[PDB]
């Protein structure tokens, strides 16, 4: 459910407004409080045909859409009135698009969450989740240099803002299977076709977690965050030289694999949380929660005193969890119906 | 000098703009170019106060003071009139203080960035030089996160601007010794005190180098930089344990040390080049250049193409550079001024 | 061809940006001029998604992807530099959307546009051509009302600035057949999925064309437009009863007809020219050029000077063009690719 | 009064704010309300000459004069502290000159207007009448697209603004009898000098109205609207070749009449109502009430549903209401003392 083991609330009367509402995320979100008591939900975002087709298939009277963007705060202020909760969605997400125009990405992802954060505050919104990225973490490209910023930026204003006022916090993920472009599609249609599959580091690793999982993330961090924190799902990795093995042994499949090397903006493994991360974080179970650090502006803590937890941790990443098996990878394939119905009609 | 072996140019009819001009190495920028053919250096910042005391310790003709605010379009418009060159300083640089006001580091670091470039450009600017940080390799605070950011702005910049137009570099360097508040003029006081040495993590590791090398890499850059490269000073690293030591044995005094532990917003290694930069640099000798990848636009490169170098190569850092012995430490110590005073005086 | 005859020009040398490059438009004309001697088109538009679909789908070298949006001036700025050649199809679109969100419509649509002509301008474009409707003729809602404020923004430019230095465009097109979610797709998935089809006022008319005629449109005006000219495809119109009777004799089906009522925001029939435009207008042949009048600010022209052309003229509408037979109609239907497939796949 | 029969309000602690409170409407609403137990009526306008002439000839404490811009949020908000009602009536309403500049018209008008509401919410103001105009309706020039633009964005404001919070509504009026620069003050003034009357089309209808029943719509409305709805007056029309010979006859004269055709800009006869709005408004008896539709974000009344009252209805225009005779127009011509003070003094 969206609420913790003895607690109640009713949505009966609140309002969820989902930012970037259209895109994946946005969609299992929303469809997950469909499932809900919720009294509206207002999708936010750009693009009027998405709204529509969305609209349309669903039918449904608790959804509203609202034309806007985050970058500018009275399309915000329009759509955030009378809200309870945000869960701020809307971004640039696409490495090379963010790496070509990073100013975009400072934009949408920087500024653009500033303004949210601040309509939330003037309307009394109760919580504001904003979805964050392990690429955030030691990150290399800009999509995820303006992610990490992203982070400071809800961070800070936490610090700031009393929680009984707005309570401000993020979630980090890893890579969501069979995503839009992502490598698994991407096997599979070279599977169907024929094609060598193109592996860029066989030894390359990415934590391995569902859209599902990823919805579970942010209901955690509604039901559990305070203000400030950084909520991360624990989940295991495969390498990717492992990845494709699985999905040739579960097509019967036996076409060649191809080295094409690592991309431009692409680590070789990726951290869900930094060294210093880890030394402050509570393990929740199957999350860690990252609470923020100097709530009162405490500089001292940047420059005369330190944390000897600190010097005995390290980053927590996708080749020191638990990496899966081959058997694994394919078991945790298979939960996908995506995958089954590619699988059957193949 | 400041023009490479067989050239010359003359620099007569020139004119320089520093942003941030009044800081540390805008000062050691200004007072390199003071000795030089240069018609007229621009020091350009928001602090009236600092302005005036440069003003009047140099007296010279060739200076002069604009007051303006990287922020501002038009009071950089001001100072970039008939501009031929510009060494861009101008930043929030201290951790802290980015920590807890991020969105003051993303207006003046990266917004305040694409403001000194697009001026520069309109304005027919032959060269546009930016500073950065190793905190912008993998960074884990907000000062570092900003800084890879606004690289990421100007290499952006520098593939949709001809060079001819006007050419636009970085450099990033590491950790100047004996900087306001850094961890000598620290150490010293503290021996000097009585005192105790703090000590974060005696096996932190810093790179080491002068304000005198932070001038010459910006020169090198001036000189050699092709538009989008990031070029970096190699350089040896310290442990912080052998710093202190160092600084010990030269100040013939046993004041005890104490572990304070890693301060938050610390790595315990800076790097200088992440794995992808170092495959794709270019060694210079004393220095790496990193050009601009995708000068094209070319989204395949991210996408569909990869680079085994890339997959071959590891990040550069100051736990394998020469970590240097107690005994080279104290030699680099002793060719600073601010030491041998000190010293002296003790 | 995209040259007059007894011209030539070779466009192996020039650049065309389309604004809203990734819409129905951008693509059909994006797609005829892949099949040019044309040396780039930049295709820029907020979506980094669909920009990735298609930059996959084409592999085409000609093809650049910019992220950025209308309603910002820097962001337009760095894809109009260099460019020769524009075609502004940016705009929100929708009927409901525009509706309900207005001041979205007025950012994107009208100051989205002024912010393209100034950049084009700035940039020395040569012709930028904007794309409008029949909707913004008489408007009734909030979107054609948008579209017509459009229209007199580009003629006004038009007047201050000489066409040598940017030549500044319009096209307004009729009923696109087979747009997304248009009633051409609705009433065949009705057809297919055994239900009434929903007429919602069987006299009312359209202007029927194909998509391939709103590219030769815009292909038209940027040969043969003057600045501040507006260009309009002469077409034939349907009845709604007429256009599903051709549907129902073509699927050989007979799903009852069920009578809605007209929805809000809509005519009766729609106008391509206003009593005064006609009254105004060149015939071209298959067009009409409606030019810019009182081109040097001739406030008398509104004031102390009339026209009995005027007077004398009528509105160009659905109703009064050549009302197509059901025969027609099927004709007509039959030369869609869409109308076929789904024909013999049923 | 300016209150129904059987309430009564007591204006004696409440604040009127007229925006463009020295144009025409602004001052006779102005002094309507100086006309009543009203605490303070503030004049907000751009210009200090106005307000300074209207300060003299008054000289009442309860008038106040604020400088400002509706243009600027700041300007406004200013102004509209602490206030109960706004009468908005701001607005560049000149034809040419919004067809030369019509940026001009959608930052008044248009933006304006928006600022006006927004600030007016912010300071919850009780009540905000929009004055608007027939031209709004079917539009053909800037100025009256404009208008109706403005129409839809504060019908959106009134969607998502609770009615008790601010209600918001707005006014379309004809054409008021003797404006400044207007049909009937020329037609004297050629009487007057002997030449001939310059008709542009005999056949031309406009809705004939006094501005005291201008004020008279401004009051209902004041009174009697519901959030979103526009209020018309219902009222006659003349054809100008029927008041010229009204105004001929009168001044017992023999000018010619001179045919100069259609203006630019100008429609044979103007709506009130279009079809759509005739379908769903309520007759008030002397107005007709046009409530706002799909007050929930209803999409579906676009796209899915539809209504044949709004088939079965017809425009409300300058053609089909009751259009007067000559006598008619003589008796009306005579209620006017500018037509009287001309006509003893000819
Ligand atoms: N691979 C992953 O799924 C993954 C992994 C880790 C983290 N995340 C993060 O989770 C969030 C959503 O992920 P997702 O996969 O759902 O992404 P997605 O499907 O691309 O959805 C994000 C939505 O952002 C909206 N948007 C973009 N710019 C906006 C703006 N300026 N104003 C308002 N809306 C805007 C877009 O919709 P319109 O075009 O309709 O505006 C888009 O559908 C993002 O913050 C992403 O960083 C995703
Ligand atoms: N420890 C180091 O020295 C070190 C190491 C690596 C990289 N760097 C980089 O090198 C650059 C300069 O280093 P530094 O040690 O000379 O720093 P610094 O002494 O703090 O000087 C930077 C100058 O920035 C100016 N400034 C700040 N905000 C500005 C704005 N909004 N507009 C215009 N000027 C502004 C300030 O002068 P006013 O108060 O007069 O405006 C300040 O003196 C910075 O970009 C820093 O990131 C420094
Ligand atoms: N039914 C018709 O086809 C029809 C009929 C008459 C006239 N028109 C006109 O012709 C033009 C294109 O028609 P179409 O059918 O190709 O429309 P469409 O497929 O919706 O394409 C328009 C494109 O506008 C882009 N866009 C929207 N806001 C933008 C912004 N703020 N900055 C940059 N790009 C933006 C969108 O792409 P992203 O989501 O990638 O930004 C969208 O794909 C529009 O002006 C429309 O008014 C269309
Ligand atoms: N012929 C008609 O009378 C007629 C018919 C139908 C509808 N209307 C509408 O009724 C309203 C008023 O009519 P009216 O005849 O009283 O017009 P008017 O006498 O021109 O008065 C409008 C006032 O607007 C003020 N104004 C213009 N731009 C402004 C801005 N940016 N900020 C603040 N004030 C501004 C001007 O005063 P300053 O120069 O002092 O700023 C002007 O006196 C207008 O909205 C008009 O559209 C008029
Ligand atoms: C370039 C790009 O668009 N990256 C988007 C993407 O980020 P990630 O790179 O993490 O995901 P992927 O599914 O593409 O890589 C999976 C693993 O397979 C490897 N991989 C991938 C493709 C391939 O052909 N071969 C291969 O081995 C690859 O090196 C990696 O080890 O997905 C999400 C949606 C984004 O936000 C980014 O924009
Ligand atoms: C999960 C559980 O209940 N185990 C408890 C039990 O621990 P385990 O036997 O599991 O071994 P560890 O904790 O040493 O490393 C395991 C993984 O965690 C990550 N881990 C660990 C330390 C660190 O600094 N960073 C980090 O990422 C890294 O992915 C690494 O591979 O004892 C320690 C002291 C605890 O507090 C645990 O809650
Ligand atoms: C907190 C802060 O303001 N950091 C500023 C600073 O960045 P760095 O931390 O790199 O420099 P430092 O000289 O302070 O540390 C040197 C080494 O000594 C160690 N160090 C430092 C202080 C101490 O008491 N003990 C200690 O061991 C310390 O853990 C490290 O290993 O200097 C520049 C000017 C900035 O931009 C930053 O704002
Ligand atoms: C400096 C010179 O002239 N040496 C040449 C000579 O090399 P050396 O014997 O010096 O050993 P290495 O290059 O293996 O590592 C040295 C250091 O560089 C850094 N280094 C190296 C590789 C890498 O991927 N990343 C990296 O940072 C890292 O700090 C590491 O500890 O041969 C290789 C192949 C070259 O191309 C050199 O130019
Ligand atoms: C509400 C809406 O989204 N209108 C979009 C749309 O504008 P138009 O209304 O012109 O197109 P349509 O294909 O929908 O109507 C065709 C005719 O069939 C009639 N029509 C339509 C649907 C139906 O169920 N029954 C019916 O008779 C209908 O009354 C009309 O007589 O298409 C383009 C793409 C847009 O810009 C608008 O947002
Ligand atoms: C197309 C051609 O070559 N015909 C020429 C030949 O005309 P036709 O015999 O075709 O009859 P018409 O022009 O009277 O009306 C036809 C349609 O046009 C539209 N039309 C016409 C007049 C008007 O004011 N508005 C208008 O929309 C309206 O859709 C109407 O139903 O003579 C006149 C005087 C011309 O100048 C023409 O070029
Ligand atoms: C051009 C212009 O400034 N139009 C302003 C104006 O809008 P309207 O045109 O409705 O008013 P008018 O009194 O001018 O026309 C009355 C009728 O007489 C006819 N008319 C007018 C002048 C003339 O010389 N002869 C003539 O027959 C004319 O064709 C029409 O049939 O008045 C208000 C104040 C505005 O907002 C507009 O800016
Ligand atoms: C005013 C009154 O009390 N008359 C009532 C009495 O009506 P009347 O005998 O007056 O004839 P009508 O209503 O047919 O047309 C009159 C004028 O209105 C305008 N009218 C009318 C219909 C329309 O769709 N649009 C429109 O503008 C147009 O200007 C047209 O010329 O019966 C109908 C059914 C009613 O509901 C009335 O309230
Ligand atoms: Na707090
Ligand atoms: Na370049
Ligand atoms: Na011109
Ligand atoms: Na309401």
């Amino acid at each position: 459910g969206l609420v913790p083991r003895g607690s109640a609330m009713g949505f009966d009367d609140k309002i969820l407004l989902i930012t970037g509402g259209t895109g994946s995320f946005g969609n299992a979100v929303m469809k997950r409080f469909l499932d809900s008591n919720i009294k509206e939900i207002r999708i936010f975002s750009r693009d009027e045909k998405k709204q529509d087709d969305i609209r349309k298939k669903y039918n449904n009277s608790k959804l509203k859409f609202y034309i806007g963007d985050v970058r500018d705060s009275q399309s915000v202020e329009t759509a955030m009135r009378d809200v309870d909760y945000v869960f701020h969605a809307a971004a640039l997400k696409q490495v090379p698009s963010c790496e070509f125009f990073p100013v975009e990405a400072v934009k949408t992802n920087i500024i653009g969450t500033e303004n949210v954060l601040q309509s939330a505050i003037h309307q009394n919104v109760k919580k504001v989740i904003c979805l964050s990225t392990d690429k955030a973490a030691y990150p290399i490209n800009a999509m995820g240099i303006s992610k990490a910023m992203m982070e400071k930026v809800f961070v800070a204003k936490s610090r700031n803002i009393r929680s009984e006022q707005t309570l401000i916090c993020g979630t980090r993920y890893g890579n969501v299977m069979a995503s839009r472009g992502s490598v698994i599609p991407l096997f599979i249609d070279k599977i169907k076709a024929g094609e060598p599959l193109t592996i860029t580091d066989p030894d390359m690793t990415r934590f391995l977690m569902s859209l599902e999982d990823a919805v579970e993330l942010v209901v955690h961090a509604f039901k559990h965050a305070e203000t400030g924190d950084i909520m991360v799902q624990k989940a295991p990795s495969s390498t990717v030289g492992d990845l494709a093995t699985a999905l040739l042994e579960l097509f019967e499949a036996d076409n060649a694999i191809e080295i094409i090397g690592t991309r431009h903006g692409e680590k070789k493994a990726e951290t869900l949380l930094t060294r210093e991360e880890y030394a402050q974080c509570e393990d929740m179970g199957d999350y860690f929660r990252v609470p923020a650090d100097s709530r009162d502006l405490n500089y001292s803590n940047y420059v005369e005193t330190g944390n000897e937890k600190i010097t005995q941790s390290y980053e927590y990443n996708s080749d020191n969890t638990h990496i899966l098996t081959v058997e694994e990878i394919k078991e945790k394939l298979l939960t996908l119906e995506y995958v089954r119905n590619e699988l059957n009609d193949y």
